[PDB]
């Protein structure tokens, strides 16, 4: 009465657009994962071959391989897909950080967004547009792009993508926005996206990444549900999370914010950073939804029961 059984099919029947996971070229010979992808989720991002390092490593040598194929197999089976990502500090060329001439480094960010955005014109329902740009207490993080360009390149990337894919909505990403009094969230990601808003910058989204540490460390998720309101909050359209990962995968952290979303007007959509732990970015805290034999865990049922 819902699609299949599974998650995406009765997330999206209360109203949402995605319940998607991470995948990338390496995964797509794994049948476990790739029918889990098939069945339960209903939107891909890249995990690796999108970032600046694997797309454009000499500038103007541009290698489209490895992610091409996570596409084709993404609008294959009928997937949306989040681009991950356009501008970020994090494995980065060593030939962009060289540039310090304003004017080369603002064609260099164009270059590198419209070659991408182009490629996959039509295909890409959100691009993180730019990632990680904030200091945990809410000023522009240390980069080649923040020193340079000041806060500049924020609208230079966002301008060039929203003029090369129209249909695309234009995302900002980041980490730690796991509580609403935290400075990263006010100071940084609601003010700076509020004063960028008001100056013409096509912004349509805020990306929480989510990924929380278990009951009792730093960024529980017991605080998420707040901190998703507070960003919520800001003058943009809508909100996902974009990367979540909860050390310990409790059915009541995982509850916490998928109803979290939920009840969110704006909140469009929910990405896990991964299918199962034994390929987790942090297998030792156990964080996602499927086990080391890609067999459903509590966390996952609880979902599906609660939908």
């Amino acid at each position: 009465g819902t699609g299949n059984g599974e998650l995406h099919d009765k997330f999206v029947a209360k109203g949402k657009l995605f319940f998607g996971t991470e995948i990338d070229h390496y995964h797509l010979n794994n049948q476990p994962l790739t029918n889990i992808v098939k069945s339960s989720f209903g939107q891909v991002t890249h995990e690796n071959s999108m970032k600046w390092d694997a797309i454009e490593p000499s500038r103007g040598r541009f290698s489209w391989g490895n992610a091409d194929a996570v596409v084709d197999f993404a609008v294959a089976n009928g997937k949306m897909i989040r681009g991950h990502t356009l501008v970020w500090h994090s494995q980065l060329p060593d030939w962009v950080k060289q540039i310090n001439d304003r004017n080369t480094l603002t064609q260099v960010i164009e270059d590198h967004v419209t070659a991408m955005v182009t490629r996959y014109k039509g295909k890409i329902v959100h691009w993180d547009v730019v990632n990680e740009i904030f200091s945990e207490d809410g000023n522009l993080r240390d980069s080649v792009f923040s020193r340079v360009l000041g806060e500049d390149f924020v609208g230079i990337a966002f301008r060039a993508a929203r003029a090369a894919d129209p249909n695309a909505k234009l995302y900002i990403n980041d980490y730690n926005l796991d509580n609403a009094n935290y400075a990263k969230v006010t100071r940084g990601m609601v003010e700076k996206v509020n004063r960028w808003v008001s100056q013409g910058v096509p912004i349509d989204g805020i990306g929480s990444q989510c990924h929380l540490a278990a009951p009792g460390g730093w960024n529980p998720a017991s605080q998420v549900p707040g901190a998703l309101r507070a960003l919520a909050g800001a003058n943009v359209k809508e909100i996902a999370v974009t990367e979540l990962d909860i050390a310990g995968a409790a059915a009541n952290d995982y509850l916490t914010v998928m109803n979290a979303c939920l009840q969110i007007e704006k909140c469009v959509g929910i990405t896990v950073w991964g299918v199962s732990d034994k390929d987790s970015w942090r297998q030792g805290d156990n964080p996602l939804l499927f086990d080391n034999n890609y067999q459903p865990k509590a966390a996952y049922h609880a979902l599906v029961n609660a939908l």
